[PDB]
């Protein structure tokens, strides 16, 4: 508890902790976190109480305290927007896609991992490496998803957080998701 610190990267949609010696320079923790996520370190910026940290700063360096929060930014540069539309549904591009775009009645294919608000992974195709497709705009997705997937472009990576009536609602779904939860989902899209 004197010599070490534990700290709390947070990057929107979930969170991961590190303990680090309070003289040990955040690069060690700005590494670790990059190697859990499978992402390069030049792809991540990092931000503690909204000023900007580098690698060869330490914990006592910016007077941190312990369960203090780093936020993880890997948004394209140039200040992030968060677009809420008339359903309620909002969506973020964490990255902008270069590629064709979806629009309905196109069978898409894209890689997904789903949190609820707490932080808690519920699924990812990439935890099974395995390509999800399905009609965009058909109904055969949760409300959210054929909302929020039109307009993306192949590359991007768009962050939807999906009330629960454009979810499972009260019902949920049968062994993962609750009854009312909000849902947050990273969605990559690699072809239409
Ligand atoms: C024969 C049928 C099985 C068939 C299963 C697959 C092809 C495998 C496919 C990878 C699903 C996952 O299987 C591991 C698993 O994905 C979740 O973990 C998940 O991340 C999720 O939320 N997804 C999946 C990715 C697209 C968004 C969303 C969805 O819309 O999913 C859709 C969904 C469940 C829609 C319901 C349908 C009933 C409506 O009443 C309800 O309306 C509220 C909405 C899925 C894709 C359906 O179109 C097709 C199926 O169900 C669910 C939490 C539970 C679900 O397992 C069932």
């Amino acid at each position: 508890p004197e010599t070490h610190i534990n700290l709390k990267v947070s990057d929107g949609s979930s969170e991961i902790f590190f303990k680090i010696k309070k003289t040990t320079p955040l690069r060690r923790l700005m590494e670790a976190f990059a190697k859990r996520q499978g992402k390069e370190m030049d792809s991540l910026r990092f931000l503690y109480d909204g000023i900007r940290i580098q690698a060869d700063q330490t914990p006592e360096d910016l007077d941190m305290e312990d369960n203090d929060i780093i936020e993880a930014h890997r948004e394209q540069i140039g200040g992030s927007t968060v677009v809420t539309t008339e359903s309620g549904l909002k969506y973020e591009d964490l990255t902008e896609g270069s590629g064709a775009e979806a629009r309905a009645g196109q069978t898409v294919s894209v890689h997904y991992t789903g949190w609820l608000t707490d932080g808690q992974k519920f699924d990812s195709s990439k935890d099974r490496n395995d390509p999800f497709a399905f009609v965009l705009g058909g109904g055969m997705v949760i409300k959210g998803w054929d909302e929020g997937v039109q307009g993306m472009k192949v590359g991007g990576v768009r962050r939807l957080t999906i009330p629960p009536q454009l979810g499972y609602g009260a019902r949920g779904a049968a062994g993962v998701i609750p009854p009312n939860a909000t849902l947050v989902f990273e969605v990559e899209l690699l072809d239409v």
